[PDB]
């Protein structure tokens, strides 16, 4: 049993990037020994991530192998350290490393590289990897200090060449006994061998199996284009995240605040703006600390941008707007927002946050500024769907891919911070991380490629981590495919794309509480029930919608009402299907009318049918009044429009037969009752001003 | 101008029949004087309504007139009795009889009888009737004596015959001033003039107009087949019926009373005869005076005459039964009734009564033996139409015909005591006149005519007048045409033919005051009514109807309830519609339920369509509750059939948004609820006995 103490881990890294960082932390979970090479200097081996290279992690290896030359009880062990996780103990290490009857082992990949020619010059192996890899390996100090000290090349040259070299040379394999780890039960090389790979969790850890040799790797390196593979990996293995301890690294539970440059990209035609725009002055952040831009591309939203501006220009600490006018395309707008704080020390964090966002968290900023991140966003997704401000994976041509893990955290059943390859809508970034690490200003720019698409791949390409937590709820993103802008008030429509954007601005705020009981409902006349459904915004905007369209009725027009022998009861009204505003109405029936029914008449089962569904304006000058009748439904909705003493003096309805009157109509109320047989009612006059009610015949 | 006084009216008679007393009243009516000739002897004329004759009326005037052959001073005017009225005064007949120049001047006509050939014979007249009358003629008393003192032949040879031949003498026309009254200044002779004569009424008197030459005639006379339409005209000419008197022999405004022969006939299937039957109790006449006679040609009413007949033994003073074990026509059971009261001198009435003849007025038999008539009946009318019991005109053929004021009596617009040629259905004939003028047995039989026709024609063969009452409201005539026998209770299915008699053994007795208000229908629940709508007869016989039937409901058998989300909410049950009582049942929603349900919820209205209609039968054998449910209806009728305690142990039906509960179910009465969304109802179990109730749901 060869002593962990003897083992030491030797990787080359100039900076302390993220996977750097990444690699130490599964080291020290493990108590491995760490020696890193070339902390301080500047890298010359070339661009390794798009050619051949390395050279120089060899050469420092060689000055540091120069006090281990005669040291046969030492083990060393060397690996890359951006695109490598250690999964496994230092004693299942040597155990595995003794049981190869090796000396110097390296690692196998798929891929003859660089120099494919020299494929014929390698043993034959039956099933396993049959090429060396010198991203990792592992053997006594003696045996490797007599293969580094070899190396008299440029700090360019290929490392691996230099390594598959000496291994093809048959004397030198035989004499040192080199040997390459075929079937990867130390090494793990995740080009090429994709398909093999799987997660294998336990209670507090996870590792990978390689299921084509049923082996379970100790070291796994993302080499070449696996980078992200990689990267998907690290949020599990080796403690990242666990069934039972969940995250690892996340802050799960959670004096001036950081200054923070805040800005709003409004770059298509976008559902309860104005909603929006009153929800920045309550985010949960000293506002002045906050900088606002906003990035108006649309002048349907000038109007909108027009009346919060003198309350976001109160709030913040400074603002800025640039509308429609400055022809910015959504890419421009965004360069220059980002370069706004890049150029400002004072920038401490840079807030990117777009239209269809909705927070419904209100500490956002802070949760994630205490993350300690470079780049994180929080999770958003469509209302009771999958798509979401992320992606989990890329395709081959780095479009949109599904991982393995997507639906699992879009439905918070894996909840933490986790490294993904797209993130948008929403995120925060560091302000150092712009100037010392992006500081481009074509970073949404440059390409044909999308702006969104750029920015994240201007980030990998860095290998800057995109971070997203789910740890808490965020908010949602709304729909903006399709928003239909020629209304007067568009967002009225918006009834089945955003239904609960469109419940929390339209129906009453105390309707759901009614729903429940607890004595909100009222019966000021039997068999009739009074509860609050419409929000006075709500009736605002459908009295105005009704009037825009102008067209009222006159003579010669017919509702479906009972008095004597005849149907001949009219009303001065507009029909929601003259103003297409059927389709819409009735789904507010369905879904809150209907089940205030049949909570409130116990046996009753509706449908929530109605052919009659009309606005009704009474005027002294016109028809103020309507006589007594019945209605052709099994039940009626009358919702009072607007005030009564303010926009109209006169009475409401009157039901005969029980000489009871609703005098005092409430805005946003509803009636309830029978139209048939027992509830003959009548509509007192309106003397004043004038009277807008919302009637539906359901059930008829 | 000629003095009244020297005015003599002779007229044979041998007999104070109807009509001679009739002939009286109207001369007593203007204040003649009347010598009437051979009162006391046997009629030798002859048969003269056959045949020729009446040579006894001159013999005995030609006696008469030797006390005035010499008295210049007298004028004398002879017309027949038994079909002659005076319409005009003395003085009026007097002038008009000096401005036409004749010193005896005879009534005209337009047949040459009895020998047709002498009518060339006759002067020429352009217009006027042409030929000689001797049912009338006026003139001196000295030319009248040269005149009939010629008279030397036989008492059987023609009176007409005998008067013609001396006219038709020229020399002795021209010698004496022998003229007719061509144009009926004077008199009016019916016979071949039927057209020209119309009555002219006055306030308190009427008389006659000839519309051919515009004259009011003095006397009618019903010569030959005239005898029927004299009797019409003989009604208000002149003091029968006036505008402002009413009639004038009635009675109008009205100690052992005369004992009675009562006789029934049940000669086919009549609806009601167990009504009609407890009925016969009811007459307001001491039941110790009348003795009953019954045949029932009907097996289905023995067992209708079988429960009755111990109440009918215990009440008459005597009674009898002739079933149709006899096999009597109904000729022969008419002609036996009235023969037993023939042959009894102890029967001073007999009252004639069908199964048809519904009495509401108790008195009938008081009234009509006060009229003092030989024959009377009272008038009786098949409900809101105009047939009757009673014929005004008769046809060519003796058939029926409607005469000129039979509309005005069935309305009773006229009123009073009417001689018309034919009566059915109920009368009362005076014992006397069956004993001394109609002895022969065969009154109802002896030919092919029916027996009502022969018994009518019968009296007016012997001149016996047939009176009809409309003084009073005697009652009404049953519709027996189509009476469908074949079922359990057939009297249930007359709601159609005998509305009338149907409310009053099915409706509930305090239905009619419910509907008028007055606090009988009450409100148990709210919107809840309940009112009594069917008589326990109705009841029983509805329910021993549906077991007769037998197939009631069971598995597989669908109900139009809504319970939950599904229609599977069943009953044992019977539909009307396999009963054949559905039309019938309709009938009673429209006629009592529909304006009931109007009074109880004003402003609804109501035409009474329902196609579920169904009895119940709760039991806890099978099926003895009914789960909460609504009802496919606009409104449900929910009317108990039997009795809770005597029938049944357990509840009736719980409408649960109201926790109020119909515990004690009245028989009769029926529940009034609405059947949509606020009435969710339950049918409590039946723990003992059996509970049937009855069910529409109206306005689906
Ligand atoms: C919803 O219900 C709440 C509480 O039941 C209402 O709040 C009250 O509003 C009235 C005036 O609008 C105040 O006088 C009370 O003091 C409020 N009560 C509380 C506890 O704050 C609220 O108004 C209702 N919403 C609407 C739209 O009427
Ligand atoms: C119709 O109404 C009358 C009176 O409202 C009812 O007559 C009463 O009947 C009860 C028992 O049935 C007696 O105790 C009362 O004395 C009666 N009152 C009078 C004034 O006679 C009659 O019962 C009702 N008809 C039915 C079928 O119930
Ligand atoms: O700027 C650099 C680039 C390279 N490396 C080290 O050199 C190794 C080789 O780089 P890479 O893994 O990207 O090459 P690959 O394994 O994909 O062939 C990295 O793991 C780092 O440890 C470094 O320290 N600084
Ligand atoms: O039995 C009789 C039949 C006849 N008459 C008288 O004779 C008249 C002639 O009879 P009738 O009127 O019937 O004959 P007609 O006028 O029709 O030819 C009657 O009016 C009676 O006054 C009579 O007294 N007793
Ligand atoms: C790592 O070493 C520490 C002592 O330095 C020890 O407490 C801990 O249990 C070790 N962990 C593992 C996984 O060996
Ligand atoms: C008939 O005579 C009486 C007197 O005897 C007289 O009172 C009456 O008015 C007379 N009637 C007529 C109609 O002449
Ligand atoms: O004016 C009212 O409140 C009654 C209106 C009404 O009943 C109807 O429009 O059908
Ligand atoms: O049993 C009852 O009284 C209720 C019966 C009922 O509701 C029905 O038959 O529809
Ligand atoms: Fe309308
Ligand atoms: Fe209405
Ligand atoms: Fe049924
Ligand atoms: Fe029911
Ligand atoms: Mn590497
Ligand atoms: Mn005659």
């Amino acid at each position: 049993p060869v002593n962990p103490e003897k083992l030491l881990v030797i990787t080359v890294a100039t900076a302390e990037t993220e996977g750097y960082l990444r690699f130490l932390r599964s080291a020290e979970f493990f108590n491995y020994t760490v020696r890193t090479l070339g902390l301080g200097e500047e890298w010359r081996g070339g661009d390794v991530a798009r050619t051949v290279g390395g050279g120089q992690k060899v050469r420092w290896l060689k000055k540091e192998m120069e006090k281990y030359a005669d040291r046969e009880d030492m083990i060393i062990m060397f690996v890359d350290s951006y695109d490598v996780i250690l999964a496994g103990s230092p004693t299942e290490l040597l155990k595995k490393f003794v049981q190869s009857g090796s000396r110097l082992l390296f690692s196998a990949e798929s891929f003859c590289w660089p120099e494919w020619g020299l494929a014929e010059q390698y043993p034959e192996v039956g099933t396993g990897k049959r090429f060396l890899n010198s991203g990792g390996f592992i053997g006594f100090a003696t045996t490797i200090h007599q293969i580094v000290r070899q190396w008299k090349y440029k700090d360019d040259d290929d490392d691996q060449l230099f390594y598959t070299r000496l291994y093809l040379d048959p004397g030198l394999r035989e004499k040192l006994s080199l040997n390459l780890d075929h079937k990867s039960r130390i090494f793990q090389n995740l080009n090429g061998a994709l398909d093999e790979v799987v997660l294998k969790f336990d209670r507090n850890r996870v590792r990978i199996r390689n299921v084509a040799y049923d082996t379970l790797p100790i070291v796994v390196h993302g080499n070449g284009p696996t980078k992200l593979q990689l990267n998907y990996l690290g949020n599990y293995v080796p403690n990242g995240w666990t069934p039972e301890g969940g995250c690892g690294f996340c802050n799960q539970d959670r004096q001036p605040p950081p200054r923070v440059f805040l800005a709003v990209f409004v770059e298509q035609p976008t559902p309860f703006l104005p909603r929006f725009l009153q929800r920045l002055l309550l985010l949960d952040y000293p506002p002045d600390r906050v900088t606002l831009f906003l990035h108006n591309n649309e002048v349907f939203h000038e109007p909108h941008i027009a009346d919060s501006w003198p309350q976001l220009q109160d709030h913040f600490s400074a603002v800025k707007l640039v509308g429609p006018e400055e022809a910015l395309s959504p890419g421009e707008a965004r360069d220059m927002a980002m370069d706004l704080c890049r150029q400002d020390p004072e920038c401490e964090f840079y807030f990117s946050l777009d239209a269809d966002a909705v927070l419904t968290n209100l500490q956002t900023l802070r949760i994630l500024i205490e993350e300690n991140r470079k780049v994180i966003a929080p999770m958003l997704s469509r209302h009771g769907k999958l798509w979401s401000n992320f992606w989990g994976a890329l395709s081959p041509d780095e479009y949109y891919a599904r991982s393995e893990d997507y639906v699992e955290l879009v439905q918070r059943k894996r909840v933490g911070v986790w490294n993904v390859p797209y993130i948008s809508q929403a995120y925060v970034i560091r302000g150092d991380t712009l100037r010392m690490e992006l500081p481009q200003r074509d970073v949404f720019s440059g390409s044909d490629t999308d702006p969104d698409m750029a920015f994240c791949k201007s980030f990998r390409d860095k290998g800057i981590f995109l971070h997203l937590s789910n740890q808490h709820e965020f908010g949602r993103l709304l729909a903006t495919s399709r928003y239909d802008t020629e209304h007067l008030h568009p967002d009225l429509w918006q009834i089945f794309d955003n239904p609960v954007d469109w419940k929390e601005q339209y129906i009453h705020e105390n309707y759901s509480r009614a729903l429940e009981g607890e004595g909100i409902v009222e019966q000021p006349c039997p068999d009739v029930y009074w509860f609050p459904l419409l929000s006075e915004q709500m009736c605002d905007e459908l009295v105005a919608e009704m009037e825009h369209y102008g067209q009222w009725s006159g003579g010669r027009h017919e509702d479906s009402r009972l008095a004597g022998g005849y149907e001949n009861v009219p009303t001065v009204d507009i029909h929601m299907k003259q103003v297409g505003y059927e389709d819409q109405w009735l789904q507010l029936l369905r879904t809150y009318v209907g089940p205030m029914t049949e909570s409130l008449f116990p046996g009753y089962h509706t449908k929530a049918r109605a052919v009659m569904n009309f606005v009704v304006r009474y005027r002294p000058d016109e028809q103020p009044s309507l006589r007594p009748h019945h209605d052709s439904s099994t039940f009626t909705l009358n919702v009072a429009l607007n005030h009564k003493g303010l926009d109209y003096e006169g009475g409401g309805c009157r039901f005969l037969r029980y000489d009871c009157v609703i005098s005092s109509p409430r805005k946003g109320w509803a009636l309830l009752h029978p139209g048939r047989l027992t509830h003959y009612h009548e509509g007192l006059p309106t003397t004043w001003g004038t009277r807008y009610i919302m009637v539906s015949f359901v059930d008829p």
